[PDB]
């Protein structure tokens, strides 16, 4: 069942063993990945999370964020730890409570504590349309046509080397998969069609890490949202998904009755299918209970590329249409040297007092913000330019911003810029070498949002920024709870520390 938009949500510590090898994680709702948050469209969500952690391996302390969700007037509720909050200490709870005007789409949750979402804590997030525009496009949309992939680790995330190339051992499907090593043949998710029916698939990348070659042998896949923003109609064969990224695609039950392999490749650790691995099952109804025969094709002749995707909605570009035609245009040097990441040469690292709390205790500018160059303020009302040019180890690097989504001008390997009908996302490959991906936003939304990369492990080495969007106007138009002004006092207590 799904839940919500008003439930509690336990954080507990179990053990699972979704590829076969027993760990202990770190999980919502007792599951991974946890159970699916889901409303409407502009509905009031209050998701009450209880720490009850215990095991420090994995960290006792947790804070959730809730990904692509704009938290106007909420900044409070938005989750990265030391940005918008101190973390819940175990015992203790805490009501996010927001509301979603003017979205819906595919979402998720994830821990923004450390690396703690890659030890489990990581589920899907569903605002659906009631007037959906696609609704048309398809008959069945539910729990059932959600499919996350997932990255799976065997060591525990605290024991992974900060700014270390770190590799998973599992690709999970639904919450299944195989080993890369030592494989056994454990089981693998189904996904259950009914033939002749068209389904609204909502394609999740929960991934710490990898980004995955994502495909149905026999089957092609209409593409008719991104991160949130709906899409013209986009047909492809295949569908290379960055970490944190969403797609809705159309799938059409047209196939003979059978079995037929759904298939996700990750960039990084085991490469092919031998023993199941990178694997699920689409079965249509009727089938025989037996594994697919399918083959990939040698080569995918209509892969997605981000320039062919265009919105449903006129959204348009704000600003001018060339290079630098912003109210305020920005150019991020990112660079790696010997295991940290830095934006315009400071290495992200958390600070003591959240930087929304030290606005609101009354810091004036960004230059009195903490961690000291960490922080660029942003002008209100105003047409933002950032360009992302690659180049940094360790890449595709998949940039997110909170608080936005933005027009992607730009996108990996291709030079040409389009100022006209790129799509709008919330999370984008910044590519390779010599790429210069350029995003585009207006500033209507006052409070901190954390700029960084998606790749948790590239986080915790020091991958980021902190927007202060409209520091002037964030006390008045983000009134904080007393829960939010509690957090910090109790966290600081609890780890004796002086602030
Ligand atoms: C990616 O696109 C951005 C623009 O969106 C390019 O930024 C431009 O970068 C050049 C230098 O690489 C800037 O010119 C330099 O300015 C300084 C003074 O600030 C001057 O001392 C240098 O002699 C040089 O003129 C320019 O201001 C900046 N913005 C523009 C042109 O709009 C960036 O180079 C592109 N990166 C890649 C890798 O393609
Ligand atoms: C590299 O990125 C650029 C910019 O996003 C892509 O250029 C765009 O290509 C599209 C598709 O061909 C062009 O739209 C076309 O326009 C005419 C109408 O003028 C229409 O008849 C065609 O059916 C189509 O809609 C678009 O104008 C063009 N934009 C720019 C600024 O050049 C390009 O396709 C990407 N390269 C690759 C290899 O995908
Ligand atoms: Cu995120
Ligand atoms: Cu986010
Ligand atoms: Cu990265
Ligand atoms: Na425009």
């Amino acid at each position: 069942a799904q839940i919500g938009p008003v439930t509690d949500l336990h954080i507990t510590n179990a053990n699972i063993s979704p590829d076969g090898f027993s760990r202990p994680a770190v999980l919502a709702g007792g599951t991974f990945p946890g159970p699916t948050i889901a409303g409407n469209t502009g509905d009031n969500f209050q998701i009450t999370v209880f720490n009850d952690l215990t095991d420090p391996s994995m960290l006792t302390d947790t804070s959730i964020h809730w990904h692509g969700l704009f938290q106007k007037g909420t900044n409070w509720a938005d989750g990265p730890a030391f940005v918008t909050q101190c973390p819940i200490i175990t015992g203790q709870s805490f009501d996010y409570n927001f509301n979603v005007p003017g979205q819906a789409g595919t979402f998720w949750y994830h821990s923004h504590l450390s690396t703690q979402y890659c030890d489990g804590l990581r589920g899907p997030f569903v605002v659906y349309d009631p007037n959906d525009p696609n609704a048309s496009l398809y008959d069945v949309d539910d729990d059932t046509t959600i499919i996350t992939l997932a990255d799976w680790y065997h060591t525990l995330a605290q024991q992974e080397p900060i700014g270390a190339a770190i590799t998973a051992d599992a690709t999970l499907i639904n919450g299944l998969g195989r080993s890369f090593t030592n494989t056994t043949a454990s089981p693998l998710s189904v996904i259950t069609v009914q033939s002749g029916k068209r389904y609204r698939m909502r394609l999740v990348s929960i991934s710490c890490d990898p980004n995955y070659l994502f495909s149905i042998d026999g089957h092609d896949m209409t593409i008719i949202e991104v991160d949130g923003v709906n899409s013209q109609q986009l047909t492809v064969d295949q569908i290379q998904i960055f970490a944190a990224q969403r797609y809705s695609f159309v799938l059409n039950a047209n196939q003979p009755v059978g079995n037929y392999w759904i298939r996700a490749q990750p960039n990084s650790g085991g490469q092919g299918f031998d023993g199941g691995i990178n694997s699920a099952i689409l079965r249509y109804e009727g089938a025989t209970v037996e594994d697919p025969t399918t083959t990939a094709p040698t080569t995918f002749s209509n892969p997605l590329v981000e320039t062919d995707l265009h919105p449903l909605a006129d959204l348009g570009v704000p600003g001018q249409p060339f290079r630098g035609g912003a109210d305020d245009p920005l150019v991020l040097n990112l660079a790696f040297a010997n295991g940290r990441f830095s934006i315009d040469g400071v290495s992200f690292v958390p600070p003591t007092v959240p930087v929304l709390l030290q606005i609101l205790s009354g810091a004036q500018n960004a230059q009195d913000l903490l961690p000291a160059g960490s922080v660029i303020s942003l002008p209100s009302n105003s047409v933002i330019e950032v360009a992302l040019p690659a180049g940094a180890a360790g890449g595709p690097h998949p940039f997110h911003l909170h608080g936005h989504n933005f027009a992607v001008v730009q996108s990996a390997n291709n030079a040409t810029p389009n100022y006209v009908n790129p799509i709008w996302r919330d999370t984008v490959s910044i590519g390779g070498t010599g790429d210069n991906v350029t995003i585009r936003f207006t500033t209507n939304n006052p409070g901190p949002w954390f700029l960084h990369c998606h790749i948790d492990w590239h986080l915790e080495a020091g991958f980021a920024i902190v927007f202060a969007e409209d520091i002037p106007d964030t006390a008045s138009a983000n009134p904080v709870p007393q829960a939010w002004s509690d957090l910090c006092p109790a966290y600081d207590q609890a780890h004796n520390i002086s602030a």
